[PDB]
Order: structure tokens, then sequence, then C-alpha cells
């Protein structure tokens, strides 16, 4: 049925693919991604504290699976910077670093297996009940901060592997701060050669990206810089017998042969389910922003339910065949596209690569030294630093928004990466309150000649209709905002009633300007239940010293929570609801003259 | 100067107090307020964990300092039934009941004065730092529920010295729970002889307060109770001689003389301030709210910043002269206006009769059984245990405000003390966002020969004006509903402005009803840095299929944000900022005509 074909998008977007101008484009763009994903694959698996084949397993289950559920077209899932920078947080945390080394290996991966289950039941859960919309709360500039801050993290990480120093870090409270100030205590135990292969690759990398960005096509496939700079370094390394004699730390054995199916033992789960929640939500919130992104781009639409169902069913599929937490990512996304992508059948060959990898070449990366890994890892970093060029973009139109990205970027780099984010989202959801909780209170008066009514303060051309006060509050009245709003309505109509009726008590036991209040509620998007009572009491006040309240405005939702919450029986009845300003007003003048006589 | 005599209010106050029609009431209120200190005090003092003096001392030094510095004129203040749970939780958790008896008791009272030092520091502070406005973020549904929580926690405690049992119980998360269990495990190990004395008690206590309620004045001062029962108490505790015979547990030696000067070692201080937060808190909010009440009622104001400063002294002081928090309260308040309190010489009075008990009388109070001190504590809990008539009141009314109490009353009876208020405050706060997340939107129509717009839906006499929509949030545009807001915007105008150019485009390379949106910003209180994206987006998205946007209503403090957050140079300028709907209105259809030729 219809829900099975949307329950599974590939047996509804597969029949219709048209073979002739599309099979080329995407075995092009296939071929150019898996050729950015056997590098980075390995490299992020060591950023992730797992042994290096863990990257060529997580680079080749992933885009299967998400080809299948998976409802955007351009989006490339698989290991990626700041989801490794978590795992690998947690894996070295449950493991510390102290036959030893296999040891430390199997329960280091049973580690991973668990969080990776985890984070894929949450992100499954979440859009089985629906709660696809959540991913919406989470800003641009929330992301645009944590991300920029977990790659200051994910460079200072690299360059004792750069360098060749042997520091121990932290991921912990103000973590950056000593380990970078470790770096500088142990800068004079530099291996030299480990520098030398270094710069020998960054050299390799920037040269062949800038050579075939400007220099001329002559190509159907891009030129693939990590590979061959991969390829020349391991060679050079076998060759000139760097590992042994110079002491450049190497990769060490890649085991052929596909992944072995596993279980994620829970037996860890009341330590790891804290960092699965933080994996869980950074790999929605960036995966789902890349599919709107290219969805947006290219004219089509992604579910944000259905997207949390595919990475879910990524995830713990697998979880079971020997990955790590995969996610999607703007650069190979973007790779994918300019390549020539046109659906998912492009993640289906990148993943035959990375499979002719893992079963054939192998150990060949036996020889590949850390060092041209870490620098590969710094260059596609370029990316996420170049996005300090929203501080000061936010910092122009909003300061508030300003904010949420410095509050959650100051938060990730200065304290946890989790904390960072926890700080972040909570700054950005207080920043509506913030706006909404000095709200824009007006005294109104009808424009001459007109039967409007706009501020007399902004609009000096407006005078006040004689025996009739307008106010208009600009915002939901709720618990934010709803003792101001009492405040401000006593003070621009210039009258307290309980001031009022004291004085008239006081004067008749020893023995105002207005008859009528009307309350403009058009910008009143809500009312909640403290603020049915506060209106309940300026009604009541304002009937004490005899001054009618009529309401002009109303949208439905409001008048319907004014009658559950009793508003409609202590004095205000629901004829003195008015359309508009303009019907309260005459019919408020009206009562007046029929009354004089 | 008038800064002096505002920082020290007696001096202002005093002076002018007229000796003939007040001063017999003021000390008929200081004896029947000091007649209930004393049996009080020495109650709340075990309730606390501290030995039995201590309540005198707080019942003593606590109510001069505050008639120097206080502004109220009718709070009695004294140690207060959840205040003292509060130190007592503190206090045994640091200090564990394993020369000895000495020994812990010393450690204990060092505790206590560390509290007592940094919740007067705190309250001090927040008074200086004119913060004062922050307690009216303290709901009443919130501080209903956390006092009937705390008086069950209260309740349950005084059980086991009610009946003689000799159960271990704590304050920790689910700790009601297995204290109730603990003691229906040990309700065959009751004293017999205790539960007489107890029964006796409260017996006393009915009778003494049901006899000088309903019968004849005959009296100036009226008849102490709980000060007569103690009395008769120790007596027969001490003819009959039940401590040493039947086991009946009493009160130690009640030392004679002034307090001890002494210092809070602030070698505790990362200990206990966090409970030193809860219990400033708490203070605050119950002594306020009574300041308030009693103000209300009696037609006069206390300044919330001088109240702050007030408390924090007199805690800071008493922490000095071996005392613990002190805080006002509802019951001895009522008490000490009933009496005919008048001024703050009723609370000088009162701590006079308390002083001459702590220098002579004293030791007296050796042979009271502490099962008398239990039934005291509990019929005085009939306050807070009366307010769960306020959970259906609540109910009826706003079922939000039913939230805050019945979160806060189960997060205090069911997790922890502190907790519960944290949870309460948290959730408060949120409901005024759930009140202003999914505002009433609303199309405007003209009501026939009126110049006023209303609802189309809720005055079905409305049309709309032809080329012109007008649609009118009633809210703040804020992070909370900002998404939605665009979401309505483009449903109930029934134009979304991206899909119809995507369409146009495509007819356009193969080769809407409305002219102008009025966005009346009324009830628009105010809009933060999403609002002003959020709202220039609208603007650029309706300018590219060529729909003028007007803003008819906008208050001054929204056009200055728009203004900074640079929404007046995208197409909008701030001639489309009109008064009125009306005004808008005709300016639209006017340049319409003018245009057509
Ligand atoms: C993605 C990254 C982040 C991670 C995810 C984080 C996840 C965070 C999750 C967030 C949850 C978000 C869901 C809320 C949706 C809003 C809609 C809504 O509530 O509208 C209402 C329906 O809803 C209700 O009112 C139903 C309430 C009943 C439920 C409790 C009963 C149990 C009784 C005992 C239980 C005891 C059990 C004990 C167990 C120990 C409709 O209301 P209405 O009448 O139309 O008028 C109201 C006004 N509105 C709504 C119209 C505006
Ligand atoms: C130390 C650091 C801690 C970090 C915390 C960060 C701060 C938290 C951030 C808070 C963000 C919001 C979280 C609150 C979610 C409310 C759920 C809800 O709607 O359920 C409701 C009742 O369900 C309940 O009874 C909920 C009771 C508690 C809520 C648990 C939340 C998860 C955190 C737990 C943490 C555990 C920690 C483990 C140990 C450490 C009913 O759901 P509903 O769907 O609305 O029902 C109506 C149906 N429709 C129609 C609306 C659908
Ligand atoms: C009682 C029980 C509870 C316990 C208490 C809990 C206590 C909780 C405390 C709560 C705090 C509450 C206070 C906020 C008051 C609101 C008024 C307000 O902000 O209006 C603004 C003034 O304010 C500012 O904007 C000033 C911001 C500058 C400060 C930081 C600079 C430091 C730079 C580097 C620091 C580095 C240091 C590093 C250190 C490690 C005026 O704004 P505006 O231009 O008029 O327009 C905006 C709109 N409004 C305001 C008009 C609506
Ligand atoms: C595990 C349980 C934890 C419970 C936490 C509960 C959750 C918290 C609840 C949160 C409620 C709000 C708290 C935030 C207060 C903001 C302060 C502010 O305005 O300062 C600003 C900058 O100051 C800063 O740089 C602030 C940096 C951090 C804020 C600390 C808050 C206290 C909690 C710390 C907890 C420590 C824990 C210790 C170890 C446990 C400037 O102040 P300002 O006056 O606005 O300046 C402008 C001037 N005027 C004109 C406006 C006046
Ligand atoms: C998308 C590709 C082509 C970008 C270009 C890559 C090469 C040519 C350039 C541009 C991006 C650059 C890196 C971006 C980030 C940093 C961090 C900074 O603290 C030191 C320089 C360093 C380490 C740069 C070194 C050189 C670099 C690797
Ligand atoms: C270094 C880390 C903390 C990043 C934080 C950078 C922030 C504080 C800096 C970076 C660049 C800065 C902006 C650079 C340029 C201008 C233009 C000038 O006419 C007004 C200030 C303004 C708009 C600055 C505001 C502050 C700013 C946004
Ligand atoms: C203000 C005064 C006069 C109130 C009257 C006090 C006496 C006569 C009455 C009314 C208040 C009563 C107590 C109020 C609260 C409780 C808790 C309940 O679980 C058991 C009964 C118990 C313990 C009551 C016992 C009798 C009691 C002490
Ligand atoms: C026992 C603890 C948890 C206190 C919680 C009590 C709550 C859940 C109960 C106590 C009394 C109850 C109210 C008692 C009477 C009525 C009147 C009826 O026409 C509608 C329901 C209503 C309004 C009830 C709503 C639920 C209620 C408020």
């Amino acid at each position: 049925k219809n829900l099975l074909l949307s329950f599974f998008p590939i047996l509804e977007w597969l029949p219709k693919y048209n073979l002739k101008e599309w099979l080329l484009g995407d075995l092009i763009a296939g071929l150019t991604v898996g050729s950015l994903q056997i590098p980075q694959g390995i490299a992020f698996a060591l950023l992730a504290g797992l042994p290096p084949i863990y990257g060529l397993y997580s680079s080749f289950f992933p885009p299967l699976i998400y080809a299948f559920f998976g409802t955007s077209r351009h989006i490339s899932v698989g290991p990626f910077a700041v989801v490794s920078l978590l795992v690998g947080s947690v894996v070295e945390r449950l493991v510390p670093d102290d036959n030893g080394t296999e040891a430390r290996d199997a329960l280091r991966v049973q580690v991973a297996f668990t969080l990776t289950f985890l984070a894929g039941i949450i992100q499954l859960a979440l859009g089985l009940l629906r709660l696809g919309f959540l991913v919406d709360f989470l800003s641009e500039p929330l992301i645009s901060g944590f991300t920029t801050g977990a790659a200051i993290h994910i460079l200072l990480s690299q360059l004792k592997y750069l360098l060749g120093l042997k520091i121990p870090r932290h991921s912990g409270p103000f973590s950056v701060i000593y380990s970078v100030i470790s770096v500088f205590h142990n800068i004079p135990n530099t291996n030299i050669a480990t520098l030398g292969v270094s710069l020998l690759s960054f050299v390799l990398l920037l040269v062949v990206k800038e050579l075939n960005k400007r220099f001329k096509k002559k190509l159907p496939v891009p030129i693939p810089a990590e590979l061959i700079v991969v390829i020349l370094a391991t060679l050079i390394s076998y060759y000139f017998n760097l590992a042994e004699k110079y002491g450049v730390s190497i990769v060490g054995h890649i085991p052929k042969g596909l992944p072995p199916p596993s279980v994620p033992d829970l037996s860890l789960f009341p330590l790891v389910i804290g960092d699965a929640i933080a994996i869980a939500i950074v790999g929605l919130a960036v995966s789902i922003s890349v599919g709107k992104t290219f969805a947006k781009k290219h004219g089509y639409q992604i579910d944000g339910n259905q997207e949390l169902i595919a990475l879910g069913l990524m995830n713990i599929v697998g979880s079971f065949f020997s990955c790590y937490p995969a996610t999607g990512s703007f650069s190979r996304s973007a790779v994918n596209e300019s390549a020539g992508g046109k659906t998912q059948v492009a993640g289906i060959v990148a993943a035959l690569v990375v499979l002719l990898v893992l079963l054939f070449l192998g150990p060949l990366f036996y020889y590949l030294p850390k060092a041209v890994l870490a620098a590969i890892i710094i260059v596609n970093l370029k990316g996420l630093l170049m996005q300090f060029k929203d501080a000061p973009k936010l910092w122009k139109v909003d300061k508030l928004d300003f904010l949420i990205w410095l509050v959650t970027f100051l938060g990730v780099v200065f304290l946890s990466v989790e904390i960072g984010l926890l700080v972040g989202v909570g700054f950005s959801l207080l920043t509506v309150l913030l706006r909404t909780q000095r709200p824009r209170t007006s005294v109104l008066g009808r424009i001459p000649g007109t039967d409007i009514y706009r501020d007399v303060k902004q609009y000096p051309e407006a005078e006040e209709v004689p025996g009739v006060k307008i106010f208009r509050i600009d915002s939901p009245i709720y618990f934010a905002n709803s003792e101001y709003f009492k405040e401000r309505l006593k003070r621009k109509t210039g009258v307290d009633p309980v001031k009022v009726l004291a004085a008239r008590k006081k004067a008749l036991k020893k023995i105002v300007d207005f008859h009528t209040l009307i309350l403009d509620f058009s910008a009143v998007s809500f009312v909640d239940t403290v603020g049915v009572k506060t209106l309940k009491e300026i009604v009541k006040e304002y009937r004490e010293i005899g001054v009618q309240v009529y309401l002009a405005g109303c949208n439905a939702s409001v008048v319907e929570k004014l009658e559950r919450g009793g508003f409609f029986d202590d004095g205000i009845t629901k004829e003195h609801l008015f359309l508009s300003v303009h019907d309260a007003v005459l019919f408020a003048q009206a009562r007046k003259a029929l009354a004089e006589q």
C-alpha cells in the first residue's frame, strides 16, 4: 500500500529512474565520493579511537541502508568529523589507554557498537512518534556555533599526530586549554620525520586541489586528492622505511573481508546513554539541515519524520555489522552534487567502491603514516572553520541570534561538547521569551476623517475619542509578560483602578477621564492560564470604578480560552467582544448617549 | 539623608508612633506571639536537628534586627516549619547521627551557622543589586504546591517522635515512601507511654483552641494553648517521672544565659552553598508574600528590595549570635494581627518575652517529652495542609496553573525538597511559552458601513476588501512562535509566495487574489531577533510575487527594533507603516487606482 511505499521510498523512486541522462552522472558521482570516503573513512576512525577498518565499514553499510529508507536525493551519509569526535570522547573515557592492545580494542569496539545502537534507537523512536517537528527548534546559529566549536577541538587533537608528540589529553571542562599548553610544553619532543611527512602531505593536497580547481577540465571525473596523497605517502613510507628507522607512527594492520555480525552489549547502557543522546541529536540536526538545503535548491521536499526513521535504521543495522554512528555531511553532499549526483544510486555506487577496497586492497595501507591522515582531517575542516564568518553577520542584524552563536561556541570550546550543545539549546529557547517579555503597548486614537486608530505617540495626527480609552498590546499575554501588561495598562491609561477605589471609599466614609476601556486584542496570538487570570483581574478592577471593558479584536482560540477559563461571568459578556476597534468605539459612544437619556 | 532613613526604616516610623491608641494593642500582640514563639521555637529547633536552645535564640535576635531594617508592619519573623525542614536535611546529611553527642552537636551547629550566613548574604545581595523584582516570578501556585509538599514531609518526620519509634530515615529521592514503610514495619516497637503523652497533648491543644475560639472573651489576651500544654506536660513528666521509668524521650538540658558570639566556618562553603540558595529563595518567597498580603489588606506598601536587605541582615547578624535562618510566616503574622499588632513594636515585645525565658526560665523544660513538641508541630501544620483546597480551584479556572501546583507538590513529596522547588520553578516559566507558542491568527474584514475590521470567521458580517488581504497575529513574534506565524500566514491567506514564484518561473522558462498584504501588528507586544528575521523573509517573498506588505499597528519599540534589525531596506520603507488597518487599507486602494491610470 501507500504506507509500505512511503515507509520504503526506494520501491517508489527506483522504477521511475530514467537510465539515459542520469546513470552516467550518478556513476561519476559515486566514484568521486568513494575516492573521498576511503581516506576520510580511515581518518575519522582514528579521530574516534577505534581501529582503522571501522571507517571503511562505516562508509559501506550506512549509505546502502539510507538509499533504501531515505527521502533525500543529494545527501551522502557516512563518517563525518563532529560525530567521530563525540564517539571518540566516550570510547577513551570508558576505555582508558592503559594481548593488551587487542583486549583494549575489543572493549573499545563494544563501546562503539552500544553508542551506534542507542543513537539509532533514539532517532528511530523520534521518527515513529512523529516528533520530527522538534528538529526545527535547532536554530541555524545554534548549529553553526556548535560545529565551529567542535572543529576547534578536532584541529587541536590532530596537532599531536601531525608533529609526532605523545601527549595524553581530555575532553572535560576547560580541556582545550590544558591540551594546547600540553602541546606547547612537548614541542621540543617533536619527531622531525613526522613533521616532514605532514608538510609533504599538505603540499600535495593543496597542489592537487588548486590544480584540478583552476586548470582545464580534460576529465569526466575530478582528480581525487586525498586518495593520491594517501597512495604516494604509503609508498614513500614503505620504500624509505619511515616506520622502523625514523620512528614515524603508522596505521596498523587493516584486515581483509566483510564485517563480522556483532551484538552491542547493553551492559554499558547506563554509562553511555547520555552521549548516545548527544550523538543522536547532532546527527539529526546536521543530516536534516543538509537534506533541506539541497531539497530547497533543487525544488523538492524531504519528510523530517521519514528522515529520522531512515537515519535510525541505518545506525541500528550498522550497529550489528560493526559500524559507528553515521550522519550526512555538507562536504560529501556538495562533492556528490557537483560531480552530478541525481539520486541515491550515487550512494550505492560509492559503497561498492569502499566494498572492493575492504575486500581486496585492504592491508596495502599498512605503511600509511598517521600524519597523512591528520593532514587530511585538517584540510577537510576548512568547511566548518569558515563559519566564523557568521558571527559578524548575525552581529549586524540580530544580537540575540549572535548570542546563540557565541554561547554555543564558547560552551563547546571552553567546556564539554555535550554541555556546549545543551547550554546553546537552552539559551536558544530562552531568546523567544526575552523577545516577548516586554512587548510594545500603545494607546490608540482615531486618525481624523478616517475610521482607523493608531498609536498617538508615533502618529501625532491621531486624536483620542472622548470618554473612550483604547489600549493595544502587541504580544501574547502569557506568564512571561502578564504583570508587565497590567503595569503598562495602569501607566499609559493614567488610572490605577484599585487606588481610585481606595480614594473613593476613604472620601465616602469621611463624609478618571473615561467610561470605557477598549482593549484591542488583534495582536494577542494566544493567552495562557496566567493570561486569563490577569485579564480577569483587569476587568474586575475596572468594573469596580465603573468602567466597561470591551475587547475588540480577539481571534477564535483566545475567545474559547477566555471562555473555558471563566472570563465571561464576572462582569463581561460575550456581547462586549467586537470585531474591530471602530465597532467597539461606536457601541461605546452609543451606550453613553442612550444612558444620558 | 533620605537614603539613611530609607536604609533604616526605624528612624522614620518610630518618632511618629502615637502612644495612646497603639501601645496597648502592640503589647497585647507581643505577649500573644511570645507565648507562641517559645514552644514552637524549641519544636522547630528539633525538626532542624539542632539542640533545643537554638529555637529560643532564633526567636529572639531575628525579630529585633528586622524591626530595625524592615518595611512590613504585620510580619513576624522567626523559626517557621519549612525552612527548619531544609536546615535539618543539610545538618543530618553533613553530620550523620553516629563526648560523642557534644562533638556531633558542635559540628552540627557549625553547619547551621554556615547556612544562616550564606542565606543572609544571598538575600542581602539580591536586595542591594535591586533584583527584588525576581520575587514576582515565584507564582502563588508554585508556592502553594511547595509548602503543601513540605508539610507532608514534616508530618511524616514527627510520626516517629509521636509514637516513640527509633527509625532512621532520609530526605533523598523517593525518601517519603521508604520512610512511611519504615514506620509501618516498626509500629510494633511503639512506646505506649509516649503515645499516651502524645494523645494527651493533642487533646489539651484542641480543647484550649476550641474553648478560647467559641467561648466568651472575658480576656484582653487570648489563652496561650501551646504554652500551657508544654507546661502541664513537663510537670506531668517530672512528677510521674516518665523519662527514666517508662523510657519516654525528653528534651535535654536548656542552658541559661544570652547567646555566645560565634563564627560560621566557611570551610564547609562548597558542601552547603546549594541548600543555602534554596533556604534563601524559600525565605524571600514566603516572607514577601506575607508582607504583601497584610500590606494590601491594611492599605500600605512594602519595598521588595528593602525587604531583601532586612531579611539578609537579620540572618547574617543571627549567624554570628548563634541562630538558624529565620523568615516570616503567615501563622505568627495572623496571630500578631488578630491580637492587634500595629507596628514592629510587637516584634520587639515578643523578643523580650523569649529573652526573659532564655535567661531565667530556661532548664525547667528538662522534663518536656519530645512527643508534646511533635504534637505542637502537627497542630501548626493545619495551615499548610489546608492548601490542598487550591488544587481543585486552579483545576476549574486554569489547567496550566493547576499543573504548576501539581508538578511542584509531587516534585517535593516524591523527590527532594530542593529539587521540587527547582522543577516547579522551571515548569512555571515554561507555561508562559506554552501560552504564547500557538497564538491566535485571523484574517480580518471590514464590518459593512463601519471603518472597523474584525475576524471574518467569528463575525460573519465582515467582508474582505477587494485586492487587500489583512492578517492579524495576537501575540509577540519571537523564537517560540515565529515558524508558526509564517505557516499560518501562508495557510489563512491561501498563498505560498515561494511556490507561486516557482510556478511562475517554470511557466516562463517553458514558454493570487491580492496586491497588498496588511499585517495588523496591534497585538505584537514585542519582536525579538528571530522575529525580525521572520518578518524580513515574509516581506522579501511577497515582494518577489509582487505584493506590497504594509504594517498597520506597530508600537514604538517594535518599529525601533525592526529598524535596528535592518527591516527597512529590503523593499519596505517606513512610509508603509500606518496607524490603523483602515489607514493602510485606504492607502492600498488609492495606490492601486492611481496605478490603473
Ligand atoms: C529532536 C531533538 C530533541 C529531543 C526530543 C525531546 C522530546 C520532548 C518532548 C516534547 C513533547 C511535545 C508534545 C506536545 C504537543 C503539543 C500539543 C498539545 O499538547 O495539544 C493538546 C493535546 O495534548 C494534550 O493536552 C494531552 C495531555 C495529556 C498527556 C498526559 C496524560 C497522562 C495522565 C497521567 C500520567 C501518569 C504517568 C506516570 C509515568 C511515570 C491540545 O490542547 P487543546 O485542548 O487543543 O488546547 C490547548 C492549546 N493548544 C494545544 C491548541 C495550543
Ligand atoms: C544531570 C543532567 C540532566 C539533563 C536533563 C536536561 C533537562 C531536560 C530538558 C527538557 C526539555 C523537555 C523535556 C520534557 C519532556 C516531557 C515529556 C512529555 O510530554 O510527556 C508527558 C508525560 O510524561 C511524563 O510523565 C514525563 C515525566 C518526565 C519528563 C522526561 C523528559 C526527558 C528527560 C529525563 C532525563 C533523565 C535523566 C536520567 C539520569 C541522569 C506526556 O507526553 P505527551 O506526548 O505530551 O502526551 C500527550 C500526547 N500528545 C498528543 C501531545 C502527543
Ligand atoms: C529571587 C529568586 C531567584 C534568584 C535570582 C537569580 C538571578 C538571575 C539574574 C537575572 C538577570 C536579570 C537582568 C536583566 C535585566 C533586563 C534589562 C536589559 O538587559 O535591558 C537592556 C540593558 O541590559 C543590557 O543589554 C546589558 C548587557 C551587558 C552585560 C554583559 C556585558 C559583559 C561583556 C563581557 C563579559 C565577560 C565577563 C566574563 C566572566 C567570567 C536594555 O536593552 P535595550 O537596548 O533597551 O533594548 C532591548 C530590549 N529591552 C531590554 C528594552 C526589552
Ligand atoms: C547540578 C545542578 C545545577 C543547577 C543550575 C540550575 C540552572 C540555572 C538557572 C537559570 C536561571 C538564570 C541564570 C543565569 C543568570 C545570568 C546572569 C547575568 O545576567 O549575568 C551577565 C553576565 O554574567 C555572566 O557571564 C554569567 C555566566 C553564567 C551565569 C550564572 C548563573 C547562576 C547559576 C550558576 C550555577 C553554578 C553551579 C556551581 C556548581 C554546581 C551580566 O549580568 P546583567 O546584570 O544582565 O548585566 C547587564 C546589566 N543590567 C543593566 C541588566 C543589570
Ligand atoms: C576545499 C579545499 C580545496 C580547501 C583548500 C585546502 C588547502 C589548499 C588549504 C586551505 C584550507 C587550509 C587549512 C584551513 C585551516 C587551517 C587552520 C589554521 O589554524 C592553520 C592553517 C590551516 C591548517 C589551513 C592550511 C592550508 C589549507 C589546508
Ligand atoms: C574570537 C571569537 C570569540 C569570535 C567572536 C568574534 C566577535 C566578538 C567579533 C568578530 C568580528 C566582529 C565584528 C567585525 C566588524 C564589525 C563592523 C563594525 O562597524 C561594528 C562591529 C563589528 C560588527 C564587529 C562586532 C564583533 C565581532 C562580531
Ligand atoms: C488553628 C487550630 C485551632 C486548628 C485546630 C487544631 C486541632 C483542634 C485539630 C485541627 C487541626 C488538626 C490536625 C490537622 C492535620 C492532621 C493530619 C492528618 O493526616 C491527621 C489528623 C491531623 C493530625 C489533625 C489532628 C487534629 C487537629 C490538631
Ligand atoms: C492527591 C493529590 C495528588 C492532589 C491532586 C488532586 C487532583 C488530581 C483532584 C483533587 C480534587 C479534584 C477535583 C474535585 C472536583 C471536581 C469537580 C468536577 O465537576 C470536575 C472535576 C474536579 C474539578 C476535580 C479535578 C481533579 C482534582 C483537582
